[PDB]
């Protein structure tokens, strides 16, 4: 996409980065003006306004401002001061469109004359970089290559046969100088006119320039934030820079360009192609000044994508009231990979964002779209329709495709019955294998649903190409038959182990997809190479095409969907999923071969072939960009050779000369069979200003390229071209019936194709099958917008201040417990965190960490000595006492019941620590619960319990295991979010034996660290600590 | 019982699963301490045919961002003095959101490259001491005693819920077993 | 019953080449366990069909065994024989 940027940023783009040894003089001499700028901040930040004379140039891109009378040509600073005050801010006429004056550059005067003045012009064409000169400014031409250098020897032969002797060795160092400078910053287009270099230096008095804006990440550093003015006659809006901000952060495409913000008609029409068709059909239906944006989305944009994109667009269309009313047209045509229901529910989302300022404005809103998952798109577009109230009109593949343009405008009815319904010839045959370059699985697994039901015998993927991953196997479905694919790290052990491959199919980014076919033309196997990056730099794409004119390898692209061969080979994405391929009954060849642009009109053109005529033989998209590697006559050519095309379908959009060709193509006696063609883009003629559409090739440099110019020359040359693009179907089909008459088509008979099985995600979700889940969860959700602990989102745990005894409830016990609750549960784990390393678990965390072992395994080592013996403690006295207190029993009764039963009471009795001098861990504890919790009526019989222990040996306390386990007892049945059942079910399926073990395992981790940080070696015990005992000879 | 089905599932805590916070804490601090730019750093990483640990997310990508991200982030951005592998790692997820919209910085990643900014500018540690021990891995038991809560949630679950032996079903495994070899 | 005759696909998300038993007898990588059983391979024998898919040859089995025996125990005082005694007497 080829940018127009304006003098003054061309002009400190040169002055930065020029290698002229010539003294470029007048560097930074330039003051930008505004309607809202200051003279202070003029004489201040540039003190030379007064110091020399001065000329004033209108920076809005205009061309002939010289003649316009909007150039005042050597005036002092108060001559300019009063020069702008009837032009700045006020109307100007530039051919057709009009526009206010926000800018002027002020330079200063150069004294010059007529001989002194030069002209300089490079511009970029597909074979190299023309370069210009012309003695008398106010001519020559060299061409130099795509990988060849302007060496400061070639200007003087050719460029420089009529310049002064004095004045070539200054123009030579400067043009040689220039060229660097414009292959450096990827400049499609630098005039300067004119050039004067006087005795002193040289002088850039003009600089009008266009930038290659898919190139930003290459030069992003040495452009800076550069800044693109739309052309003259309309304005700039910050939502077109919020459009053009997602454009760039992506692989998708997203453009909006405002034409008039009171206009009734909005598009949202999914396609690059397609939205130049829908706007052709605005615009012929006299919608020309009601057509309020162009807007196209392609690139398969994500659900988050598309609703950015959509409430910008609704957010514009609320802003004035119209008395008839405003259209929403979101279209499109049958896409290929675009996912129509994530599309969709982007769409969907953004207007139940907006459905209140969509009543006010009375938005009528017609739907159109097909592609894959198509059917719950365009039904949750109904279901938004009704709930909100908004008129929405829905329809599908069976409707016409810029049928709803004529509904919307008042032409047509509505249909209310059918909603909710060297190079080679043979490229592709039956046994041609492709290597597919990257995860791309989806695609790859829609090219073996092709291929078993274009009844082949090989799927058409021998091997796929990541460099992100070990050398592996992948599985897909030959039908209903599950095969390996192998995937390869490199493209060179691929290449090796598969030498019967010939296409590579690169789905490579557009900054990766030129290392990637440079790397791949290596390898002399390949024939043809498919490039689906959309973004790619134009100087890039020519090395592409270069080298690939070398080696005689065909590229089908950039910036394509591909092809597709019915009955042999399809490229990837092409003709979209299964359901789409068999109601267009793309698994036969037919007798059309069709070439195209865009590949959201080869989806088309597949639905419009497929309803007229036999069917289709071969298409291809040769790509939308502005140098495709193959272009309209490498493939127009190529069915003229084969004898299975009868006849051909064209379909180019506006730019380029390619669709010329054809025409003395079919002049010389070349091409022989019927061809059908129409030039997309009639409506940029019809437009005020120049507009730049989605592709990058869609640009009209000259009136030549316009599409109306191209459809009335090949009118001239015998084509069949119709009046519009809804005139298409039956001018297809008027050949069509017409060589059948002349019987050189013969339909051939119908053969069912082999079915493959229904996918079982794709019949889940529309729900024809039922399958029981085998797992039922209730802690954790995950498949949101957010992470839920159990019924409580993760933003409102953190918002409602709970900690990890807060979380600790919602995970183990599903509750909202009360504060002290929470608070006591992180205290349990505080107080069971470590217990020294001689404890039989800290010993086998240890062992295990001086044995080398990592983090888990050192930790699982010791957290699996927890049981009985260790750690049981805590989980066995709960239930001791429990047991005591529910079967209603004194406490000097449970003390002389469990003495005769010879147990021992569980969480009684310390080794040291006996009374008068208390277990610490036990008094803070026993403090906060005591202060904290409502009632505690199992914590005070243990604490009687305790007593009448005491009374025996003063050891005989309640532990930190006896007092956590009456206490969390206490906790449950007695904080009221449990039942009695349901507390006494946590403590019967262990809740307190996790207690004890996520406390332990944070001093495990501590223990594992503290090895790997001492070194400690590995451990051998000793074998005088060891009693063996072995039988004599047992 | 609940020790031995927590270590079942906390035995699968390695690599590939759980193990992106030392990943990515291994991997901004590299690159961070050979001082190298952002723009080089992903230029590096892309060379050398690997994914920068720590970065994307399924769903979740910009404008719609992650809240376990958006939640630590923010009190990073209050609370710590002094965030310089986090201004690094969020240098390198402007680039890669400008390839993607999902390569943004993962709870993985956050928590890794905020922990080691944690660990260097507290004044607790020294720089050697903060190395060591993200070398001998403290953030592999940050997940590790994290999701040992689950865990242990996902085994009470089980038990209140009665559920009964598990069968994996057998047209779920591809058997591919040789003809007689 | 939409799977058995065959309307749907559903991906297999499991591999496995070592033992198929879902059938009238069990399978150790394409041998069946009576004929295991009848040419005499041992614990060496059904080591090479579990572990590597192969039929070994007798001295080959025979050496596997060898080498479970003169790995099978070391003592209690090395490093793993120590932490399962202690996991043993801790009740486990
Ligand atoms: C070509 C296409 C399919 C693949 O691109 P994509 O899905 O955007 O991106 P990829 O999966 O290649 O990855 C994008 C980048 O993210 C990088 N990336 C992915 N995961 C990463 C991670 N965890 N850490 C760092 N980087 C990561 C990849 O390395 C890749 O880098 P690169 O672009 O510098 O090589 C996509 O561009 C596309 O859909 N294009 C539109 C198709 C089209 O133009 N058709 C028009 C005619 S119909
Ligand atoms: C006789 C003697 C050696 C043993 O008594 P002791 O060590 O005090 O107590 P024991 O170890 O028997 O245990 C005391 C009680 O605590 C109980 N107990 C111990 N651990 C317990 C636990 N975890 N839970 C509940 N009860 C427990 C025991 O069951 C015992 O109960 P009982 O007395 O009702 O049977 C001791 O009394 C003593 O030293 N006496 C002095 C010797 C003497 O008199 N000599 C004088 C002349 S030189
Ligand atoms: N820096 C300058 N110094 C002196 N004269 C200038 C300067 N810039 C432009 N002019 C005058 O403006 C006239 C036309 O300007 P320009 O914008 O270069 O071409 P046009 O407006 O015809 O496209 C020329 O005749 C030239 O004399
Ligand atoms: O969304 C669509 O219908 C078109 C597209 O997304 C991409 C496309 O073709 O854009 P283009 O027409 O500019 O080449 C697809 O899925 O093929």
């Amino acid at each position: 996409s080829a940018k127009a940027i304006s003098e003054q940023t061309g002009k400190e783009l040169l002055y930065k980065f020029i290698c002229t040894t010539s003294a470029i003089q007048n560097r930074f001499k330039y003051a930008r003006v505004t309607p809202d700028t200051d003279w202070a901040r003029l004489l201040q930040d540039h003190p030379w306004l007064l110091s020399q004379n001065l000329v004033v140039k209108p920076d809005q891109l205009i061309k002939r401002r010289g003649k316009l009378g909007l150039v005042g040509v050597n005036l002092t600073l108060d001559g300019v001061k009063s020069w702008l005050k009837p032009r700045l801010g006020q109307e100007a006429t530039v051919g057709k469109a009009t526009g206010f004056l926000k800018n002027f550059l002020i330079e200063p005067f150069v004294p010059h004359s007529q001989a002194e003045e030069f002209y300089v012009c490079i511009y970029a064409t597909r074979e190299g970089d023309y370069v210009l000169f012309h003695h008398e400014g106010g001519a020559q031409k060299l061409l130099v290559g795509v990988d060849e250098k302007l060496n400061p020897e070639d200007i003087k032969k050719h460029l420089l046969v009529h310049a002064p002797e004095d004045k070539k060795e200054i123009l030579a160092s400067f043009i040689s100088g220039l060229f660097n400078f414009y292959e450096d910053l990827y400049f499609t287009y630098l005039e300067i006119n004119p050039l004067v270099v006087t005795k002193d230096g040289v002088y850039v008095l003009d600089l009008a320039a266009k930038v290659d804006a898919t190139a930003d990440y290459i030069c992003k550093v040495k452009w800076g934030d550069i800044e693109f003015p739309p052309p003259f006659g309309r304005e700039a809006y910050p939502e077109e820079a919020y459009i053009a901000d997602l454009d760039a952060k992506s692989g998708a495409s997203l453009k909006l360009t405002l034409l008039n913000p009171k206009g009734r008609i909005w598009t949202m029409v999914a396609g690059g192609g397609a939205s130049v068709v829908y706007s052709d059909t605005i615009c012929d239906l006299g919608g020309v000044n009601e057509l309020a944006n162009y807007g196209e989305y392609s690139g398969a944009p994500s659900e988050q994508q598309t609703y950015d994109y959509a409430k910008t667009i609704l957010s514009l269309m609320t802003r004035e009231k119209h008395p008839d009313g405003k259209i929403l047209i979101i279209g499109g045509s049958i896409a290929n990979f675009t996912n129509v229901a994530a599309t969709f529910k982007g769409i969907v989302r953004a207007i139940r964002d907006y459905q209140g300022p969509l009543k006010e404005h009375e938005v009528t809103i017609f739907v159109r779209r097909g592609g894959p998952n198509y059917q719950e798109g365009l039904r949750v577009m109904g279901e938004v329709g009704k709930t909100t109230g908004i008129p929405i009109h829905v329809f599908g593949t069976e409707t016409h495709m810029t049928a709803i343009v004529g509904m919307a405008l008042g032409h047509r009815p509505i249909p209310n019955q059918p909603p909710t319904a060297g190079k080679s010839t043979t490229l592709f045959s039956r046994h041609t294998k492709a290597i597919v370059w990257g995860m791309q699985t989806r695609a790859v697994q829609g090219m073996l649903d092709f291929d078993y039901v274009c009844s082949r015998d090989e799927p058409s993927v021998a091997a796929m190409v990541y460099p992100f991953t070990g050398d592996h196997k992948q599985k897909f479905y030959w039908g209903h038959k599950e095969i390996l694919i192998p995937v390869f790290k490199n493209m060179a052990d691929a290449m090796r182990k598969h030498p019967e491959v010939d296409v590579l199919i690169n789905f490579a980014s557009l900054r990766s997809a030129y290392d990637s076919t440079m790397e791949t033309m290596n390898y002399a196997q390949i024939r043809t190479i498919a490039i689906i990056a959309q973004g790619i730099p134009e100087a890039l794409t020519r090395k592409l095409i270069k080298k690939a004119d070398q080696k005689g390898v065909t590229i089908i692209g950039p910036a394509t969907v591909g092809g597709i061969k019915p009955g042999c080979f399809k490229i990837g994405n092409t003709g979209g999923m299964l359901d789409n391929i068999l109601a267009s009954k793309l698994y036969r060849p037919g007798s059309v071969a069709y070439v195209s642009r865009s590949g959201g009109m080869s989806n088309e053109l597949n639905n419009i072939i497929s309803r007229t005529t036999d069917g289709v033989y071969e298409g291809v998209a040769i790509g939308g960009d502005r140098y495709p590697g193959s272009t309209f006559m490498d493939h127009v050519l190529r069915y003229q050779d084969t004898p299975g095309v009868k006849m051909i379908v064209v379909l180019g959009e506006i730019g380029g000369t390619e669709e010329y060709k054809i025409c003395r193509g079919i002049k010389e006696g070349r091409l022989t069979k019927p061809i059908v063609c129409w030039c997309i883009g009639t409506c940029a003629t019809m437009f005020s200003s120049e507009v730049q559409f989605g592709h990058a090739g869609a640009c009209a440099n000259q009136a030549s390229e316009t599409a109306v110019a191209k459809n009335q020359a090949l009118k001239e040359a015998g084509v069949f071209v119709p009046r519009s693009f809804d005139e298409l179907g039956e001018i297809i089909q008027s050949v069509y019936e017409d060589l059948v008459a002349n019987g050189v088509i013969v339909p051939a008979q119908e053969v069912p194709p082999p079915t493959v099985p229904m996918d079982y995600s794709w019949a889940r979700e529309l729900g024809l099958i039922r399958k029981p889940a085998s797992f039922m969860t209730s802690i954790c959700d995950e498949r949101g917008q957010e992470l839920i602990y159990a019924g409580m989102p993760i933003t409102e745990v953190f918002k409602e201040e709970m900690g990890i005894g807060g979380v600790l409830g919602l995970l183990w016990f599903q509750k909202r417990l009360p504060k002290y609750s929470c608070q006591f549960i992180e205290m349990c784990l505080m107080v069971t965190a470590d217990h020294g390393p001689a404890v039989s678990g800290a010993h086998n965390t240890i062992i295990c960490a001086r044995a080398g072992k990592d983090l888990v395994s050192s930790l699982t080592s010791g957290l699996l000595t927890i049981g009985d013996r260790f750690g049981g403690a805590l989980d066995a006295a709960a239930k001791m006492f429990s047991k005591a207190f529910d079967s209603g029993i004194i406490p000097m009764e449970f003390v002389n019941k469990m003495k005769k039963e010879g147990k021992l009471i569980m969480g009684i009795g310390h080794r040291v620590k006996s009374i008068n001098n208390p277990d610490m861990r036990v008094q803070i504890l026993k403090d906060y619960v005591r202060q904290h919790f409502p009632a505690t009526p199992l914590l005070d019989y243990a604490l009687e319990v305790e007593k009448i222990t005491t009374s025996k040996k003063p050891n005989l306390i309640l532990n930190v295991d006896g007092l956590i386990g009456v206490a969390f007892v206490d906790m449950l049945r007695n904080c009221g979010s449990f039942t009695r059942e349901e507390a006494d079910e946590y403590i019967d399926i262990g809740a307190l034996n996790g207690i004890f073990v996520l406390g332990r395992s944070m001093g495990f981790i501590g223990h594992y660290l503290d090895q790997k940080r001492l070194k400690q070696g590995l451990y051998r015990h000793p074998w005088d600590d060891i009693s063996y005992v072995l039988p004599e000879h047992m």
